[PDB]
């Protein structure tokens, strides 16, 4: 029985090749979760089929309507049998399915245009002048919604309190509004994406300061289903093996088309 | 009911306090992992004691006996409740116990004698014989070894990489050997070897023993892999869910931090 | 019974809200003394409603008619029952009002241009034509002037130093009148006087404009003498007492402090 | 009736002079409280007598006993009419007697040997190589063990759990104990007597960092005295006139005996 599983459309993670208007099949994608999806399917030895969420969200909670969109709305409600995705864990997404073991380490990064005068978070969020935001339905904006620290509660109500919206579709149109604001604009987000965003042409773009907090990606898969344990068992053989390290290698320095 | 807690006296993670010899009791301990058990307790109601096992040792499965050691022995042949203490999570351990999200990060690093500043404006420049662990593979002089027992040397047992697989050739074919019994063991051994070893040993620790007085080591190179300390939990036990959601939310809390802050940083002078 | 809480609208004291239109109540202002009035509604239990005086003046003694203004007045004829604002303790007041332990220490500070830097290694330095008080009484080409109905004025026309008698002299026979009427007045005449004009205000004032944008002026020399704002009551009140107890708490705890972070430092740039 | 006056023999407030074997009277005093009790005396015109109290304490809470020491001490058992000294004023002493309004501006600050390695008083708690301790019975170490503050806290359970008694009788004793440990004893004293000890000889130690606070010194006054109201307004119209600056200054930087 083909098992389906969701995803999105997210680089270096998932591509859609070049000559997509004439592919098909599991050979139409190439990237890390491609990659990653192939090699669960042959530990386990099942057929896998791959497929996007139509909403190009990641999953959270609407305001009174406890109702699940994103990746993990198409495994709750029966529209998936598993997501290999690059899907941050929380407390909350825990609650409602279970995750396997991380296979991607990171955490709140800061981008700007290419001394910087902010450096650290502190600063920014004494300084005004240059704005900040996240992505909507991700996983940064919750944690920065429900921190008790002083520093995140300002800056927190400084992203409600913003003229105009500050959240971005994606993190592409998100570094997009920060390259075309000359440096007016920051953007809070994950470690991985920009260091990919920092590492590709123009490299206009860099990171600034440490990380705010640690994080991780993980495999969701529907609460109560029997194929959780052995795709985490899978995922630790991985991390075990190196093969991890090896296809990050591969999506994230093999090219490398700027001068590091 | 009182459930028991595994933990090694390990630093930062557990100290012995001063005036420990007349004190009884959890005021016995001090350090980043007591502290991660009293916050364990007051977000899910119990009560914990604090012991350490007599053996002294993170967990392995020996030879020809198929027997489990240490902690997680301790805590398969259900004498033991949970295990909050730097416990690295891993393929074998997972298929015998419950293991938690990882509550900090950590990485295979090298401890070597830091040497000393070479004269020749009036700069000071550092100059160190090993920039990475595919040089420490070809050379030879030095020797380097592990820690008997540990999640690292079982990683290097089974490990498919050609630089890897020669590390662990000559340390399981290394006279004398190479092995240590303890973290301090080999800190004295990298310590007193006058730079004639390198002792490889998590990130955590190494930093920590850098940072502190009289610092004569430094560390090099980057983490040899990525794995990360979880608090484990035996298979098909009720401990296990709470315990998860417990470290998630003090992760998001940020009370991890601040507990590597105080007791990583805010105590060194190096 | 609900009291009346006299205030000022003075920067960082008290500050119009952006979205203050559709507002009402208390939350049409914001800044310390704001902050300050919860602190103490917090302290000891009771309603308050803040107040802005129509005249918008501190308070003086009218010669040859005998009336208090102000807020001083407000409070002596019992139409207000505190004033949580800056009001400087001083001794024809403290006759007629009771007046609490200072909350925040000032001086009489002098208010001029900031010059441009001098081109003549690659240095800047800055060159000022008034360094104390003493220069200021001897030179006359630059004008210099106090707040009416303000302590700084009634403090210069009751002192028998020679230079301060100097300078009362000056500023009673001044043409034109050398006195403002509010304190962004004299920061006006100042910025717009193109460096004719030397103003006399409080220190926190004249370092919480020099602070911010667009931080075009500075100050010069020390203070000329030391005084305290502190909380105005009628005479035989019961809420001297608990207000003087209360701002003794605050200023222990360190609250005072930490809103003189947040409204001072934490919002400049230059 | 001749009003007796309780005091502490602290410099420069209150001296001996120099032939004190050979003097009587209220001539056999010279300094700054004695002035201003001169200076007192004439304005209510009545006749004062000084005296000082038999333990060199200004007055604080002893454990399980509530008796008020030192001044207070003679202040509110019947021993004294006003107390004429730098005693410092807080919420624990303002609730037993009424104090005037100040008449010296002070805080808390940090005396250390002859750019420092310290500066704040953050790296002070987090640095105990260098000692830190206080005078007994008097308003400091009172402001350190009731204070919410993190750094506060820990510095006052430094000072709980040491190791001999980190207390001294008098700020003189305190001063030589910071000259004999050669820089490894830090002094948190008031403003006004640190900078005294800073401008006399042999100018070896110097004052570091800011004012941790802000305190004043005030001239205490038995609970349901009718002579607060004349003293306070005394003070009042003293520092209106700028004689409490005068005194300062003739007793403060006339001398002046040392290279500033
Ligand atoms: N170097 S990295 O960010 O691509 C990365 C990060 C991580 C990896 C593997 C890689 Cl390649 N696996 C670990 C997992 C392996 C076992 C130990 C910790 C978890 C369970 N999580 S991690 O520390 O988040
Ligand atoms: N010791 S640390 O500051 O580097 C550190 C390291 C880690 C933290 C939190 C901290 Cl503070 N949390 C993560 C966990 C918390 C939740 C989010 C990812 C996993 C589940 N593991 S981690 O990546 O090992
Ligand atoms: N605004 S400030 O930080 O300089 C400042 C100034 C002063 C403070 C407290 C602060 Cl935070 N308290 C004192 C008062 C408080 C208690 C101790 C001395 C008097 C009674 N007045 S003060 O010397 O005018
Ligand atoms: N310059 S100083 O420290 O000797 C000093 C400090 C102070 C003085 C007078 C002097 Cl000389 N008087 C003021 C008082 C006067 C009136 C205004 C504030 C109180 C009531 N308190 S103070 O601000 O604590
Ligand atoms: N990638 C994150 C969201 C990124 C962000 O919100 O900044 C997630 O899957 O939840
Ligand atoms: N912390 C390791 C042991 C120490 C080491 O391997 O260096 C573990 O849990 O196995
Ligand atoms: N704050 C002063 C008025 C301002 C000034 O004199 O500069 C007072 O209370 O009288
Ligand atoms: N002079 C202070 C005491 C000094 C101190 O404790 O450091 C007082 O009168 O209370």
């Amino acid at each position: 029985k083909t098992v389906v599983v969701t995803t999105i459309l997210e680089s270096p993670y998932v591509m859609m090749k070049k000559n997509h208007e004439m592919l098909e099949g599991n050979e139409r994608y190439e990237g890390y979760c491609v990659d990653l999806a192939a090699e669960i399917a042959k530990h386990c030895g099942f057929k896998y089929k791959l497929t996007i969420v139509g909403d190009g969200k990641y999953g959270a909670r609407d305001a009174d309507t406890k109702i699940w969109n994103g990746m993990v709305g198409e495994l709750v409600y029966g529209k998936a049998d598993i997501a290999i995705a690059p899907l941050t864990i929380t407390l909350v997404r825990e609650e409602v399915i279970d995750f396997s073991k991380p296979f991607m380490s990171l955490g709140i990064s800061i981008m700007i245009k290419k001394v910087s005068p902010i450096e650290s978070a502190e600063d920014l969020s004494k300084q005004t002048e240059i704005a900040y935001g996240t992505l909507d339905s991700g996983s940064t904006k919750e944690f920065f919604r429900r921190s008790k620290i002083a520093v995140f509660d300002k800056m927190w109500t400084y992203m409600r309190s913003a003229e105009p919206s500050v959240f971005v579709r994606t993190t592409a149109e998100g570094v997009a509004r920060v390259r075309k604001s000359k440096g007016k604009y920051a953007y809070l987000l994950e470690s991985t994406m920009n260091e990919y965003i920092e590492q590709r042409k123009p490299c206009d773009t860099m990171k600034v300061g440490g990380n705010l907090d640690s994080k991780g990606y993980g495999i969701a898969t529907p609460k109560g289903s029997s194929l959780g344990t052995p795709v985490n068992l899978a995922v630790l053989k991985l991390s075990e093996q190196g093969v991890l390290d090896k296809l990050k290698n591969k999506w994230w320095y093999d090219k490398g088309e700027c001068g590091a």
